[PDB]
């Protein structure tokens, strides 16, 4: 047969995680 | 002879979402 | 000949970065 095709593109980068919780009272 | 090269591979899976950020500072 | 088979699946994307710090308390 023909040779295999080229490797696929790298996946999309993941989104940044959510903001952290509000800090404690001071 | 051999045929032409195959089609491109599938795009990779998306990366995971990052973790939650740190707790904020004290008031 | 038959055309070649598809290429291998791409690598996964990188995990996203950690989130921003939360607001002050």
């Amino acid at each position: 047969p023909g040779p295999p095709g080229p490797p696929g593109e790298k996946g999309s980068p993941g989104a940044q995680g959510p903001p952290g919780p509000p800090g404690p009272p001071g």
